[PDB]
């Protein structure tokens, strides 16, 4: 419990917790424990990455969705994440979908969720981040940056204005912002990934970002689905290059249900995460890196539970990776495990550090 032993968590604690609590209760309890700093690896220099205007002490971040309301940021750095992304946050508070809305597929090492952007809203999150703003400035300066992921309200009549409000309110408190246009759980949202709509939306977002004072001006990334057509991907690449978007987060959860899922809850509605998403996400990273000529930083996400999974996404083109669903199976020790395995594999494959491996599959 205090040592952070990989076998104890994986074989005993996590399976027992999963037997006692429904998945949303487990999520809530985990946010509480983490936020209080009740948790069970010294980052080598090889793991440092400079991208998005910042130093990252290691490339393993916590993906959006775990800490939707910015309650557990310090506890997540304490767990060993090199960067934390909170959100998605919507402009006004909203409850999200009815419960149950989160489902485990233990036989598949996967989760399906349909939270529907349950959010405390911008104002609450703004005050929560303001209460630790200078502590975060020091963390960022120390190589531990903070990302804020923005969503839109269910009943909003103007999606772009929702994201612009997010830029104005939380942009000043974030090292990077994410325009989340890839939740599967908000009606109409994924259609904003289409070319004309994306160009209009991101033009407005970047104008708002550019209007912030220079020390409060974050990088802006777009988080995309794993379910895009070839046409969709080509269009996103074109718009991102045309507008000078700072990066992409690849990928959100999938609405697909890969052949072979075994969990009893495989046909629940929602986005699927974890191991069945892993290679779909990796392949989306590979395609987006190629379409952007390796000039647009990618944060790779989807099914990472080991150093090999992280390195495959880095070699496919990610400069940084994130994970969430693996934590629900393996607990806290998985963060240090990914980092230690990633360092060992980089050495084994002749890389001087993470930076050298970024996009390495495209050069062979
Ligand atoms: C319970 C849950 C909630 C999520 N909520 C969000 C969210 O609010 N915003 C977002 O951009 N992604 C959200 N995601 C997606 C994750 O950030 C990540 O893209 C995806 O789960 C793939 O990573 P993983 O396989 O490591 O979980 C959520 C995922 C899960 C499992
Ligand atoms: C949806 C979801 O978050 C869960 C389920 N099911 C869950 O177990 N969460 C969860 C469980 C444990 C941790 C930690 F590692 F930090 F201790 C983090 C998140
Ligand atoms: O709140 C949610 O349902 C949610 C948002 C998102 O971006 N991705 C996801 O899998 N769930």
């Amino acid at each position: 419990m205090a040592t952070g032993d990989e076998r104890f968590y994986a074989e005993h604690l996590m399976p027992t917790l999963q037997g006692l609590l429904d998945p949303e209760s487990a999520h809530r309890l985990a946010v509480r424990f983490t936020s209080l700093g009740l948790l069970p690896f010294q980052d080598s220099d090889m793991l440092e990455v400079r991208v998005l205007g910042h130093k990252f002490r290691n490339p393993v971040g916590i993906a959006a969705g775990f800490d939707k309301h910015g309650e557990a940021v310090d506890g997540l750095y304490k767990m060993g994440f090199g960067f934390v992304e909170i959100g998605s946050v919507t402009p006004k508070p909203q409850e999200g979908n009815p419960r149950p809305r989160v489902f485990r597929l233990p036989e598949d090492q996967a989760v399906i969720n349909r939270y529907g952007f349950n959010s405390h809203g911008l104002s609450v999150v703004e005050h929560r981040l303001r209460a630790r703003q200078q502590k975060q400035a020091k963390l960022t300066e120390d190589g531990l940056p903070l990302g804020v992921n923005l969503g839109k309200n269910k009943t909003s009549v103007d999606a772009a204005e929702d994201y612009a409000e997010g830029v104005r309110v939380l942009g000043p408190l974030a090292d990077y912002l994410v325009v989340n246009v890839s939740s599967p759980n908000t009606a109409g949202l994924r259609s904003l990934q289409g070319k004309a709509e994306l160009r209009r939306l991101l033009t407005k977002v970047l104008q708002e970002r550019d209007g912030l004072r220079r020390v409060h001006r974050p990088a802006v990334l777009v988080k995309i689905a794993p379910d895009l057509t070839s046409q969709d991907k080509e269009d996103i690449a074109s718009v991102v290059k045309e507008l000078g978007i700072d990066g992409l987060i690849v990928t959100n959860t999938t609405v697909s249900r890969p052949a072979g899922l075994q969990g009893a809850l495989r046909s629940e509605t929602g986005g699927l995460s974890g191991k069945p998403l892993r290679d779909l996400s990796t392949q989306t990273i590979r395609e987006m890196y190629a379409l952007t000529q390796g000039r647009v930083p990618i944060i790779g996400v989807g099914g990472v539970s080991s150093g090999q999974d992280a390195l495959e996404k880095i070699r496919a083109g990610a400069s940084l990776v994130q994970l969430y669903t693996a934590l629900t199976f393996w607990g806290p020790p998985v963060v240090g495990k990914v980092k230690r395995e990633l360092e060992a594999l980089l050495k084994e494959q002749g890389f001087g550090g993470v930076t050298d491996a970024i996009g390495a599959d495209h050069r062979r």
